[PDB]
C-alpha cells in the first residue's frame, strides 16, 4: 500500500523501470534524474535474481556504477563502493568505465557507448 | 535573507554557478542534478544581463536549452518553449541540437561538444 508510478514494478519497497530504448551512460542517468530517481544499485544477491528474470541476456544494460578515480574504485551511484565480495566486473577500470549487466555478468564498458538501462527508486 | 551554497552567486533569489571544467550538455546536466540543480533557465533580460557580466566572451556555455524534436521546437529545461520575442538562436535547429551562449548570443550546437556550463537554482 505504496503505489508506484503506473508502468514501474515493485520489487521490496523499490520501483524499478526498465528501457526499451538506449542511450549514453549520462543520458541514462539524466532520464533517471529527471523521473525522480536514479540508476540501478544492486543491493543484495536477492534484487540480482529480480533484476536478472527482467532482463534479456545478449543485451548490454546501463546500471548506477562507474570508476570514481578520485577513490580509485567502482562506486554506486549512492558514492558508496562496490564490494568485492559480493560483485566481480570484467573488463578494465579506466575512468570514463560505467558498468553494464551482459549475461548476468557486470561488465566494465565506456560511458559513451548506449544501451537500454534501469531506473530505481525507493 | 536565503542563502547559496558556498562558492556561488546569488542574484534575485536565485544561485548561480559558473563552471571551469568543459562537459557534454548532457554530462553538464548531470552534474547540475547531482547537485539538486538545472542548466541555467534564462527568464529575462534582465538576467541575461547579470549572466554575461560573468561570462569570458570567447567561450561556449553549456545553458539549460535544447532542440526537443517531438514538440519541434526548442524548450528550455522547465519545459517552457521559447519566446521569439525575448530569444533568437543562431544556428540549426537539428535533433540533438543543445544552446549555448558564446559573445552573448545563443548558438545552437551538437549537444556532444565539451563546454564549459553554468548551474542555477531557485528559492
Ligand atoms: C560517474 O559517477 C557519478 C555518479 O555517482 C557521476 O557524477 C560521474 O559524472 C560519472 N562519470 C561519468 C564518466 O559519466
Ligand atoms: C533535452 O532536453 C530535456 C530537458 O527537459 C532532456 O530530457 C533531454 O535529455 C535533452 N535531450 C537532448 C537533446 O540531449
Amino acid at each position: 500500500t505504496v503505489l508506484c508510478q503506473s508502468e514501474w514494478l515493485k520489487y521490496q519497497g523499490k520501483c524499478y523501470w526498465f528501457s526499451n530504448e538506449m542511450k549514453s551512460w549520462s543520458d541514462s542517468y539524466v532520464y533517471c534524474l529527471e523521473r525522480k530517481s536514479h540508476l540501478l544499485i544492486i543491493h543484495d544477491q536477492l534484487e540480482m535474481a529480480f533484476i536478472q528474470k527482467n532482463l534479456r541476456q545478449l543485451n548490454y544494460v546501463w546500471i548506477g556504477l562507474n570508476f570514481t578515480s578520485l577513490k580509485m574504485t567502482w562506486t554506486w551511484v549512492d558514492g558508496s563502493p562496490i564490494d568485492s565480495k559480493i560483485f566481480f566486473i570484467k573488463g578494465p577500470a579506466k575512468e570514463n568505465s560505467c558498468a553494464a549487466i551482459k549475461e548476468s555478468k557486470i561488465f566494465s564498458e565506456t560511458c559513451s557507448s548506449v544501451f537500454k538501462w534501469i531506473c530505481q527508486y525507493g
